[PDB]
């Protein structure tokens, strides 16, 4: 017995999350990234998160080529960035402010309140996606109200 | 206990808010087990598969591994007490919430959850002291409700 895809979409839509832009570099050195809601903590020993990226995506290809990626947590002013990095716009990085970290990884310096640089420590394919484990290597974090996505809409963390 | 490094990582991940589920199963002797879970993540639509990340040695992970199935109970904004009890030290948590047994046997938190998804374990991946559990969704029931949220070390309600 297996549920239908629409019922599953409706279920998962009702689990709201923060919003990241996951970034890396492709083999040509070109920044790549996507809006990502699948950031999940895996373990503290060593500090490891995971993301789940669509197979064939430019971002997964860059993550695999660089074996590292940055997780840029968006604050409430970052809705436009989240739209850019989930939509059909070309040259997404020309539409946001960004800087290259010491690692070379793209950091969204205006739209994110925190950025974690991760080394790819393993992957696991599941259907048409790949779970990517990231061992966190460097963190820069400031105060900010997190952007949220849930029930097919953007919102803001409701507490000061 | 945590190291300084691990604390910086907790500070980061705390700023990625999520909905809140209670993941339930039965142990080998039929006893209901469950825990508060913020690691619910969508993996793929083909077939519909989510994942959760459960601590190794937890009663819930042992039950999930025994029975190869589990329920994901998404809590609505009246469910804070259930989330607190299912994240605390008391093994008699099931006597402190109102619940019902699904036809399959899985525990359903009927008073505190607005949705329940019954899952078959389709794979696992150990990562440090945790196990990522892949759940192929077999059945979903859902009603309207405002999702409970957790972020920045606080409960809140979805604001829209
Ligand atoms: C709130 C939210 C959360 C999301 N979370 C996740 C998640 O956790 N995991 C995940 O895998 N995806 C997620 N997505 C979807 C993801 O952000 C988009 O699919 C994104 O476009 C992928 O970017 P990419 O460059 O890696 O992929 P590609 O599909 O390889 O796109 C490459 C480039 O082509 C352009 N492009 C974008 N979309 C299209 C299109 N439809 N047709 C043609 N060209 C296009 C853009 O310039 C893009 O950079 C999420 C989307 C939203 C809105
Ligand atoms: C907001 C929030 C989100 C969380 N998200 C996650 C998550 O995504 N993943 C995760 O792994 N944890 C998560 N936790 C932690 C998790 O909810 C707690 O660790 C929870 O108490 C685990 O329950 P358990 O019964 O499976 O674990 P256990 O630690 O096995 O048991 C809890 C208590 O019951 C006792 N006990 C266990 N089994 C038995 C038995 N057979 N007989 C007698 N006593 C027994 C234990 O000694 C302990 O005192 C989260 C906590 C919070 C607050
Ligand atoms: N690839 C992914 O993991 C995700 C992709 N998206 C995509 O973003 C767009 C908008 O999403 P919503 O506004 O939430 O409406 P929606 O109704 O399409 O999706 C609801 C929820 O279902 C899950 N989901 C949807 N498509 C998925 C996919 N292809 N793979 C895995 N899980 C998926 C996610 O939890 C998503 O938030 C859609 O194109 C959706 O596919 C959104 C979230 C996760
Ligand atoms: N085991 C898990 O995956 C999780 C466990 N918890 C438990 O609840 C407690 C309180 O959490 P918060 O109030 O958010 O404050 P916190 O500062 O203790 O934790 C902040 C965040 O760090 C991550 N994290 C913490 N402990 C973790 C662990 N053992 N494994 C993986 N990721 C972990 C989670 O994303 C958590 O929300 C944590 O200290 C922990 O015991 C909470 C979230 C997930």
């Amino acid at each position: 017995v297996t549920t239908e895809q629409q019922h599953y979409r409706d279920l998962m839509s009702a689990f709201p999350t923060g919003i990241a832009v996951v970034t890396s570099l492709d083999a040509q050195g070109v920044p790549r990234g996507m809006t990502c809601s699948s950031v999940t903590s895996a373990t503290l020993s060593p500090p490891t998160l995971l993301v789940c990226l669509r197979n064939g995506s430019a971002t997964l290809d860059a993550v695999s080529a660089t074996r590292g990626f940055a997780v840029n947590l968006l604050h409430d002013g970052g809705r436009h960035a989240a739209e850019v990095f989930s939509g059909p716009d070309p040259n997404r990085f020309s539409r946001v402010q960004w800087k290259q970290c010491r690692s070379g990884l793209p950091w969204l310096s205006k739209d994110a309140f925190a950025v974690a640089e991760c080394r790819v420590s393993g992957t696991q394919e599941v259907g048409d996606h790949t779970v990517v484990f990231g061992e966190v290597a460097r963190i820069a974090q400031t105060d900010g109200t997190p952007l949220l996505y849930g029930l097919r809409s953007f919102a803001a963390w409701p507490l000061p």
